[PDB]
């Protein structure tokens, strides 16, 4: 993965995406675009 460097900066998971975020700022831009899913459809 590209975020595999020793580092505990990432702790960000998304539960829907299973994504792992380093940054908050681009984390809560992801949990803003759950907007742009679909429930189930
Ligand atoms: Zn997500």
């Amino acid at each position: 993965g590209a975020m595999e460097v020793q580092t505990s900066q990432k702790s960000y998971v998304c539960p829907n995406c299973g994504k792992i975020f380093r940054w908050r700022v681009n984390f809560i831009r992801h949990l803003r675009s759950r907007r742009e899913q679909k429930p189930h459809k």
